[PDB]
């Protein structure tokens, strides 16, 4: 068979047996034989293992002559962000995101911080793993400790104009994962009261593995919002690519909100600028970004995707409403911590609420929620749906599974690149009536 760690976007599997020592050194042979000349960045999360993890495949990558670029304990940003500054071959974050203390994994990239896939040569390294049976050699390279974080830090400040903030009282919760830190690095430099949540790095995880999706961790972000009279909260996943905003009244606000809203402010510093939109939920960013004079691009969902369509459009920003956000001065990388500093930017400078800055947009265009499905036959499932729809005449687009536009409302159902699932996205025009029970019909259509 084939290594299981290995996925559509990343490594990822149980430690020891789906991903070890021995496997992650032979991984850092392997990446030498795929890039161009240049050190290697690695980094790594608060996980037990990842440090060892890490350390093997500083071992084979210097064993194949790279010299390596330890930026030690940080987020993926840092490992896309460093990776382009330090003009680096490529980078390695040693992370498994949100999933259990027992998992861990990596996340590859290559110049520019220019996503390693599955058919961009991460199944390529999987095969020489798979039947590499060669002697370790020895180190014929060098590794560098460069953990400084001020370029990066700086970098971050940058999207804001400091003099225009406001005092803002924000709870930030890093689930135990590494956002604290940044957190903690970037506040000198800011007029805001933090209220810190589950704020120290404790790869035990004692409360929660790092999921602001599961209720009972948004609930932790939210009571302390309420309780505390806070702006706003942010919550971040293990490795803080992914944000999550809780408005002042504690509510969790739905991720496809944030990317019109992100493209809005983007745009008013960087006017008629092309903005990538995933097909999940499509309508409300399309509207936004019009209004605020700037191009939405449609995109397949994914982040090598979202990523390239960017390149070649000169995006100036793109988001997934999964909560993913791409800025073109951060190496057309996704970033946790830009998309709440420009929030707090519009907050402070607008003198609206988070609340009241989406509250008319979810009126206008409310969405189901991303709704997955595990069916035993996905393919009929989807052609059960087809078939009950196909006398209206939907228009339909294949950009990303299955798009169908019927004028008032439209769906997005596609099968998912991390999880053996169907996924589906609903939303109307202003009419939540319809919302419900259209998506009601077809989750039972999907179910029979
Ligand atoms: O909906 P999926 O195919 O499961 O992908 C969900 C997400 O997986 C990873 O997080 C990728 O980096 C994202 O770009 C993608 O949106
Ligand atoms: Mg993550």
């Amino acid at each position: 068979m084939t290594l299981p760690a290995f996925k559509a976007y990343d490594i990822r599997g149980r430690v020891p047996d789906e991903l070890n020592e021995d496997l992650a050194r032979r991984i850092g042979v392997a990446l030498a034989a795929q890039l161009d000349q240049g050190p290697v960045v690695l980094g790594h999360d608060v996980r037990l293992a990842s440090p060892a993890l890490q350390e093997a495949l500083s071992a084979g990558l210097r064993a194949s002559g790279r010299d390596v670029i330890d930026i030690g304990l940080c987020g993926t940003e840092e490992v896309y962000f460093q990776t382009d500054y330090l003009k680096a071959a490529g980078g390695v974050m040693v992370t498994a995101s949100h999933n259990p203390m027992d998992y861990n994994g990596m996340k590859l990239v290559r110049e520019q911080a220019r996503p390693i896939s599955s058919d961009t040569g991460l199944f390529a390294i999987r095969d020489t793993v798979a039947a590499d049976t060669a002697a370790p050699g020895e180190p014929t390279a060098s590794e560098q400790s460069r953990t400084d974080k001020t370029a990066y830090l700086e970098h971050l400040l940058s999207y804001v104009d400091r003099s225009t903030l406001k005092p803002l009282k924000l709870v930030v919760n890093a689930g135990n994962g590494g956002a604290g830190l940044i957190v903690d690095l970037l506040a000198p430099h800011l007029p805001f009261e933090f209220v810190r949540v589950f704020h120290e790095p404790d790869g035990n995880f004692p409360n929660g593995i790092p999921n602001p999706l599961l209720p009972e961790n948004r609930d932790a972000t939210a009571k302390a919002v309420k309780d505390n009279g806070a702006d706003f909260g942010i919550a971040w996943d293990g490795d803080f690519d992914r944000c999550f905003f809780f408005d002042h009244t504690g509510r969790f606000i739905e991720g496809y909100y944030l990317v019109g809203l992100l493209a809005q402010a983007i745009l008013a510093k960087q006017p008629g600028g092309k903005v990538v939109h995933d097909p999940r939920l499509t309508w409300n960013t399309v509207e936004q970004v019009e209004e605020a004079g700037g191009i939405p691009v449609l995109c397949k969902s994914g982040h090598a995707f979202i990523k390239e369509k960017m390149r070649s459009e000169n995006a100036v920003y793109g988001g997934e409403m999964s909560a993913h956000h791409y800025f073109r001065e951060f190496a057309y990388a996704d970033s946790g911590m830009i998309p709440w500093l420009l929030i707090a930017e519009l907050v402070s400078q607008s003198g609206r609420s988070l609340a009241d800055l989406v509250e008319a947009r979810m009126q206008k265009f409310p969405c189901s929620g991303e709704i997955n499905f595990k069916v035993a036959d996905a393919k009929a499932s989807v052609a059960r749906v087809m078939e009950h729809y196909a006398s209206l005449s939907p228009e339909l687009d294949y950009t990303d599974g299955i798009s169908a536009d019927f004028g008032q409302w439209r769906f997005n159902l596609r099968s998912s690149n991390t999880e053996p699932l169907l996924r589906l996205n609903v939303e109307t025009r202003g009419d939540a009536a319809l919302l419900e029970t259209r998506t009601q019909e077809i989750s039972n259509l999907l179910r029979g």
